[PDB]
């Protein structure tokens, strides 16, 4: 049971069935296997950059330029509203077990929340915008990326393990 | 920049692409356990087959190459003619499938042959993965677009922005 993530650019549900997309309008799509629209989520303000399925395939997570990430179900009602990045929302993740999201922040760092949208953890380390996220299948560990060229290892108490390319 | 990191199944080691021609091997407390040598230009992705003892390396020189856990070179696979930036295991770990910035998706079996080159992206591919089932493969392109495929290599279906 791996974890989900923005950071390969394909959001499949559990099964297959279905696919959802950032769209070029502030929403997100999701789409069946054969392309026909089932669900378009509105509400975020502006540009829409990432989105995950969570393993439970009923949650989907995105990540928007509005600096918060949105949590919806999948008949397209939004859940939740992730406040606290002071940038750009670059990326999401879901932990395998779905309980926890994690953000990739223009704001140089790495947010984690649970489902009903309370900040656990702030990953602070980064000296540049953060892109991507993602767990361990473990659930307790955290890879991140940024534009500082570098990637990095974290446990989910928000400590640093490793610097794993770069310095 | 495209994403350079990869969990074993049960997550006790981590493969990352390194700025210098290798892959690294970690154990989840960040300690180095490997260091995989034969890339002749900068490695872009890696992934861990899903049995955890083969992992794949896409690089800059145009090539995957397949490893085994212990840091032994098995396969090169070469046939894009370019960067080659994502690279995935089917879930039965029998297909690799890899995302070239010469546009393509090309998916190999694990003796290195090539199977299959999917084609329609009007731009550099850089990440590639498998459905659940691994009957479906979904592509992202720097034009902007999701394509999804049969491994026959017929496109499906296109997610495009809209
Ligand atoms: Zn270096
Ligand atoms: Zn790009
Ligand atoms: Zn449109
Ligand atoms: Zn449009």
């Amino acid at each position: 049971a791996m974890g989900s993530s923005s950071v390969w650019g394909v959001a499949f549900s559990p099964d297959g069935q279905t696919i959802a997309s950032a769209s070029d309008d502030k929403t997100v799509k999701l789409w069946n296997r054969n392309g026909q629209l089932l669900q378009t989520l509105t509400g975020h303000s502006s540009s829409v950059w990432g989105v995950a399925f969570s393993p439970d395939g009923q949650t989907i997570a995105s990540a928007s330029d509005d600096k918060t990430v949105k949590l919806w179900n999948r008949n397209g009602q939004l859940l939740q509203t992730l406040t606290g990045h002071s940038s750009s929302v670059w990326g999401v993740a879901f932990s395998p077990d779905g309980q926890t999201i994690a953000s990739a922040s223009d704001d140089k760092t790495v947010k984690l929340w649970n489902r009903n949208g309370q900040l656990l953890q702030t990953l602070t380390g980064h000296s540049s915008s953060v892109w991507g996220v993602a767990f361990s299948p473990d659930g307790q560990t955290i890879a991140s990326a940024s534009d500082d060229k570098t990637v990095k290892l974290w446990n989910r108490n928000g400590q640093l393990l490793q610097t794993l390319t770069g310095h």
